[PDB]
């Protein structure tokens, strides 16, 4: 809510609330897809162990986090991609790494497939872009609706440490939910019927094997929101690919895992 | 020959070549089952990076290095095993974190289920431990016969970057094969119906769901000798476990992914450093 916001610029159309941390090689963090989420909420860890040695640049995706919300906005794959390229333009970067969690996995999948000259190396975590049966827990996500009890049942989903769900953390993430137009734009994205949008954000088999990028596959074993299944097919998909799952972790890796997390990523990235 | 040569001790009685560097928390560094194998040839590359914070032992199991052949030794999953604890009481050592390769993660685990309070962490790298078909690679490997030739073809198996197989090495190698009595009692060990051996070199998946033991899976994705399927059980298998696999490499993950496989270990170990 307060340090969620960070600065304002004009990207592709929109404007845009985001982050920019660090200097050096260019890295993009595209946060999930989930009620009340945000690019902060999403990377408040991972920024730090980052900006360390690298220019972390962490947006909200249009219709997300307080980033403008277009009168009659057409959300898509394409449209993600072009606010992404959008924000890349008006920052000057040419080539970035880029750092998906799930729907933020898919979009990069897409952005390297359609830019491939913007993007380096590729860090999906738990990321969506290739097809898999909707799960009860994804239905639950883009099913919520405002309620600090749905919040913490959402939220403890994406754990598998429920522990880690506490009150206040239920709280704090259900009143982002309820900030103004959050839910509004949230509950007109991915309406009952669901596996149309999973598919409408994969990309082909066919062209997924064409990425000659770097690539580091996160998931956590017992992820209920994307199944382990879908890394392991990018597993097989992508060429110059790492997995790595963690186990007893839920979806969110970077935070249940965040050592781990932030230490192979940051690795990953140096050996460029 | 020359450096796989190491210090020498009597362990579960029977002298062992082993290799002993580093201090502090001890690391068991058990190699693979192929011809000529040895704890150096296939940890040389390992060692330096994990002896600036622990104290690497890297054996020679029975019948595989410059380990004594006993005239009429039985090998099998528990003799290897107690050979393990051997050493370690030899070298007076309670609890060490263990990395084993193929053959050697089947030991690993075994010896994780017999002598719980004397494994604490663990890296099985393409590891054995569970059930799998027998592969035309891990065949070809059993099966090997002693020639400059023959192992070239054996390399090209374990490595998904031919490039590596240089024909120096493969001579190196050859003649590493063909020490006296190595060959004699590899080719002793996995006679034509493989199968059997991949199934008593295993546990049950009873038994590996029983492990509490931090554990790293390690696995090369064209591995062209274990299949990189057996990993992924492991990784359901094993509560606490995480599991890494590279892509455009062999077998031999510790040699085609050195820095990231180093990387991985070392500072998986030190996950486990208590302060003060």
């Amino acid at each position: 809510a307060n340090l969620e916001i960070g600065k304002s610029i004009l990207a592709a159309g929109v404007l845009t609330n985001y982050h920019d941390v660090g200097e050096g090689q260019p890295v993009i963090l595209i946060h999930g897809s989930g009620p009340g989420v945000s690019a902060y909420a999403n990377w408040r860890l991972t920024i730090p162990a980052l900006s360390k040695f690298y220019r972390v640049i962490a947006p909200d995706m249009v219709g997300f986090g307080f980033t403008d919300r277009p009168e009659n906005y057409n959300y898509s794959k394409d449209s993600w991609v072009d606010h992404i390229i959008g924000i890349m333009d008006a920052l000057e970067i040419e080539k970035a790494h880029i750092v998906g969690n799930a729907f933020g996995g898919g979009l990069a999948i897409a952005t390297a497939l359609r830019y491939s000259e913007r993007v380096d190396r590729m860090v999906l975590m738990g990321a969506a872009g290739t097809r898999f049966d909707v799960t009860e827990g994804l239905n639950a996500v883009w099913g919520y609706t405002p309620s600090i009890e749905n919040m913490r049942n959402l939220l403890d989903i994406f754990a598998y440490d429920r522990s880690l769900v506490t009150d206040e953390l239920a709280r704090l993430r259900y009143e982002a939910s309820i900030q103004p137009g959050f839910q509004e734009s949230f509950s007109s994205m991915f309406p009952e019927p669901r596996q149309r949008w999973i598919d409408a954000l994969a990309s082909s088999d066919e062209d997924i094997k064409t990425l000659p990028n770097e690539t580091l596959i996160i998931h956590g074993r017992e992820d209920q929101v994307v199944p382990l299944s879908s890394s392991l097919r990018l597993g097989e998909l992508i060429d110059r690919a790492q997995l790595h799952v963690f186990g007893r972790c839920g979806h969110w890796t970077q935070i249940e895992q965040t050592d781990r997390f932030n230490r192979l990523v940051v690795e990953f990235f140096n050996e460029a």
